[PDB]
């Protein structure tokens, strides 16, 4: 009857696993050699607080050393830059990563703290040489945000070949929607980007034999707007935690679908510890 | 009800003569000041010798002063980089940019020599930063390669909205479809990109308000492909040997105009529509970086 169900737990510990035996490899090869992640946030929120403990939790698991530096409230964007290229500078750091959004009391901008990040330790690849590298088709050379990254990965395990898809992606930002586009179309799906200013949003969707949807709008993809047999990637955290697929009614279209939560959120960790394992082995050749 | 004809001669002449007039002010404005513009080629290739003087007469007729070096074809790899690294601590250059090809007898990894060039003097728009940024929505700051900037500007001209319409572009290169792309969607239209594994590429055509086509192909985008009323802009470039011609040959681009012309709405004749608007676009940014470096 339903769609079947992309689990992301399931599948990204299984890469989880795979990633453990690798960095247990590298580490027999070079003894005393060990990977490591960085983790670097501003503020004290919450929500930032819990998804760097997962992001902590994994790396711990997979044998990734991984140290998180929290800074005050109070922090300006030269204070946070000098933290930046302490770690770019120290040998020991194979990846970083910079926790959105920034929580602090003074104005500080995003991109100008991103891009001071070296690409070589841009494992979340948000820095814009990586978004261009991403965004034109060269993929021997750059690290691919963690979400898309994800996404491409569940797509994949449906089995259903992305070249000549119609895909649509509903969402335009950094982090997700413009990395998937370029997923997308750099695996030869034909693609549709949609976002906030998008007329006839529904039509525009009942075109996706791919529809992978990042708005922060609860529930807002219709069941009755997907296209029959699509596969379908939601995500959308909202808070019960809901996607930004209503969720009963386009189970009993999509022929696979991500839950929320399990879907897309594991597998943006995975994909993340991936990245770091291939700073590491990228620092070592 | 034909379409009416974009004009690019005479769109790119009025854009010229806007920039003089503001070069020749921005000058009055701050006594000493001039933007300029420098070239880098490697070797002699007559193409590129035609193409560069085009551009140099352009800069000097502006009021830009336009600096080419051009050196031979012995030159190595490591000498285009401090040449690069020499024009990027320049303060006087605004803007330059490296003519492609490169033609040396040595091998030179021309993505490298691109990618040295700074962020804020690359007018051309290709490096991976400029495209990054394009790609991730700063237009009010990055710089747009020349050939989507002049698409962009001749949908503007029509003076119909960009936002909220459904616009194809087909073709994803790093030169034109994937810049194109980018300048569409980050003007608020919802943006299909399509290529050569696009499926069923007529109906998908079809689905367009504004089409943006750069694919080589000529005359491939047949008329019937068209939705009724589209904006319709043809970047193709493709000789034809023709006897009744000056010159032997007729240009064509990648969308048959003679069937397009009866469907949309707007529409870019070849030659003369998109081509004509390429020097003016990278004069456009020349002035842009002087502007931005002014400030
Ligand atoms: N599990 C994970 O680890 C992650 C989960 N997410 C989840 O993904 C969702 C999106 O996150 P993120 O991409 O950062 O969000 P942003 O809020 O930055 O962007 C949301 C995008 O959706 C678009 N949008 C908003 N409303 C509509 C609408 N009515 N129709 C069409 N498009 C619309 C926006 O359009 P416009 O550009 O016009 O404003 C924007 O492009 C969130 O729920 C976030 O929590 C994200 C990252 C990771
Ligand atoms: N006036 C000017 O100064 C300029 C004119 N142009 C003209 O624009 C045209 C394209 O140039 P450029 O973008 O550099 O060319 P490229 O050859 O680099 O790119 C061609 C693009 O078209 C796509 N394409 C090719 N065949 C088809 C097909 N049958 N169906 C759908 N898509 C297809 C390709 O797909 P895929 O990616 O799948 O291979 C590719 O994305 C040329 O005619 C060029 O001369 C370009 C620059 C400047």
């Amino acid at each position: 009857a339903p769609a079947e169900i992309l689990n992301g737990k399931e599948i990204s510990a299984q890469i989880r696993a795979r990633l453990k035996n690798q960095v247990t490899q590298l580490k027999e090869q070079v003894p005393g050699f060990t990977p490591r992640l960085a983790i670097l946030q501003v503020g004290n929120r919450d929500d930032s607080n819990l998804y760097i403990n997962v992001k902590l939790k994994a790396a711990e698991e997979i044998g990734i050393k991984a140290t998180h530096i929290k800074l005050p409230r109070t922090t300006t964007e030269s204070e946070v830059m000098k933290y930046i290229t302490s770690l770019n500078e120290d040998s020991t750091v194979h990846g970083f990563l910079v926790q959105l959004p920034l929580d602090s009391e003074n104005s500080i901008n995003t991109e100008e703290v991103i891009n001071a990040i070296a690409p070589e330790k841009d494992v979340d690849g948000l820095t814009s040489i990586n978004a261009g590298r991403l965004a034109r088709g060269d993929l021997n050379d750059c690290f691919i945000p963690c979400t898309p990254k994800g996404c491409l990965e569940l797509i994949k395990e449906t089995g259903v070949p992305i070249a000549g898809r119609h895909a649509v992606v509903v969402g335009r930002s950094k982090i997700v929607g413009a990395p998937m586009h370029d997923l997308l179309l750099w695996n030869n799906a034909t693609v549709t980007t949609c976002h906030s200013k998008t007329a006839h949003l529904d039509e525009e969707v009942n075109k996706g034999d791919i529809l992978v949807v990042a708005t922060g709008q609860p529930e807002m993809v219709k069941g009755e707007w997907i296209k029959p047999g699509a596969i379908v990637i939601d995500c959308g955290i909202n808070y019960k935690v809901v996607g930004d697929v209503a969720y009963d009614e386009a189970k009993e279209r999509a022929s696979f679908i991500t839950p929320v939560p399990g879907g897309v959120g594991p597998m943006t960790v995975a994909m993340l510890m991936q990245s770091t394992v291939e700073s590491a082995k990228r620092f070592l050749e």
